[PDB]
C-alpha cells in the first residue's frame, strides 16, 4: 500500500550542487556527478565512498552506467562527453562535437551506443568502442532536457525546453513521433518506463505524466510535488511496490502509487532543491541529491 523509506546514509564530498546520482546495474555502486566538475562512486548498501573519477574541464550535469556495469559515461558544460573505465577511473573516450553544454546521456541495452543531449537543441548518437559520433538529429529547437532508449534499443525518447516530446528511430535517426506537440511548457525529463511501453514525462508546471507510446495518449498525471524550474529526474520503482518516485523543488522526494496517483510518501531532510533519485536495481533502495546549500546525497531504504 505504502512504502516506508527511511534515511538510512548521507553522502558528503561534493562541493558544488550534485547534478545526477545512478545506481549500476549490478546492484553495488552509486554514480553522483556534480557541479564541481567530478564524478563520485559510492557503496550501494553502505555509502561507503570508493573513488572520485576526474577530468571534465567545467560541471558536470548527467551521468549513466553502462549495462554491465563496468563503464559511466558524463555529460559536461565542457561540450564533451567523456566514457569511463569505473575500475581504473581513466578517461577511454572523449566525446567532442556538441557546440553547447551537453545536459543528458544515456547508454542503449546492448551498451554500444551513447544518445546525448546538448542546449545545442541537437541530438547525438555516438559508437562506445571508437567514440566517433554516428549521427546528429536536429530533434529540437531549445536545449535537450531528457535522452532515453527503449528496452530493445530501437527507439531513443528526447524531451526539450522548446515543449516537445520526440521519438527517434535509432537506426536511421528518423522521427516515429510527435509524442507531446506543445511549444509550452517544457518538458523537463523523460524516461521510457522499464517494458518500454510507457513514456514519464515531467513538465515545468508541477506535473508528471506516464503515457501510452503506442497509442499517444495520457494514462496517468501524478501532481503535488513542485517542478517549474529545474529538470528533475524521475523514476520507475518496481523493486517492491509499483511507484512513480521524483525530486521537488520544495527539498522533498516525492512517490507516488503508480496506478492510483495518490501521494504515498514524502521523503524530509534535504536543505536544498532534490534534482535527482535513482531507485536501486534489486533493493527498495532510493537515492536523492540536492543543490548547492546542500551537497549531499542520501540513501533511503523502504521495507516494501
Ligand atoms: C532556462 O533554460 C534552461 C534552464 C535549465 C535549468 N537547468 C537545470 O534544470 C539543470 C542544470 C544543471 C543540472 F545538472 C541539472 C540536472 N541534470 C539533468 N537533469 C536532466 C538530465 N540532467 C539541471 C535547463 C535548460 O535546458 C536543459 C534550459
Amino acid at each position: 500500500v505504502k512504502p516506508n523509506y527511511a534515511l538510512k546514509f548521507t553522502l558528503a564530498g561534493h562541493t558544488k550542487a550534485v547534478s545526477s546520482v545512478k545506481f549500476s546495474p549490478n546492484g553495488e555502486w552509486l554514480a553522483s556527478s556534480s557541479a564541481d566538475k567530478l564524478i563520485k562512486i559510492w557503496g550501494a548498501y553502505d555509502g561507503k565512498f570508493e573513488k572520485t573519477i576526474s577530468g571534465h574541464k567545467l560541471g558536470i550535469s548527467d551521468v549513466a552506467w553502462s549495462s554491465d556495469s563496468n563503464l559511466l559515461v558524463s555529460a559536461s558544460d565542457d561540450k564533451t562527453l567523456k566514457i569511463w573505465d569505473v575500475s581504473s577511473g581513466k578517461c577511454l573516450k572523449t566525446l567532442k562535437g556538441h557546440s553547447n553544454y551537453v545536459f543528458c546521456c544515456n547508454f542503449n541495452p546492448q551498451s554500444n551506443l551513447i544518445v546525448s543531449g546538448s542546449f545545442d537543441e541537437s541530438v547525438r548518437i555516438w559508437d562506445v568502442k571508437t567514440g566517433k559520433c554516428l549521427k546528429t538529429l536536429p530533434a529540437h529547437s531549445d536545449p535537450v532536457s531528457a535522452v532515453h532508449f527503449n528496452r530493445d534499443g530501437s527507439l531513443i525518447v528526447s524531451s526539450s525546453y522548446d515543449g516537445l516530446c520526440r521519438i527517434w528511430d535509432t537506426a536511421s535517426g528518423q522521427c516515429l513521433k510527435t509524442l507531446i506537440d506543445d511549444d509550452n511548457p517544457p518538458v523537463s525529463f523523460v524516461k521510457f518506463s522499464p517494458n518500454g511501453k510507457y513514456i514519464l514525462a515531467a513538465t515545468l508546471d508541477n506535473t508528471l505524466k506516464l503515457w501510452d507510446y503506442s497509442k499517444g495518449k495520457c494514462l496517468k498525471t501524478y501532481t503535488g510535488h513542485k517542478n517549474e524550474k529545474y529538470c528533475i529526474f524521475a523514476n520507475f520503482s518496481v523493486t517492491g511496490g509499483k511507484w512513480i518516485v521524483s525530486g521537488s523543488e520544495d527539498n522533498l522526494v516525492y512517490i507516488w502509487n503508480l496506478q492510483t496517483k495518490e501521494i504515498v510518501q514524502k521523503l524530509q531532510g534535504h536543505t536544498d532543491v532534490v534534482i535527482s533519485t535513482a531507485c536501486h536495481p534489486t533493493e527498495n533502495i532510493i537515492a536523492s541529491a540536492a543543490l548547492e546549500n546542500d551537497k549531499t546525497i542520501k540513501l533511503w531504504k523502504s521495507d516494501c
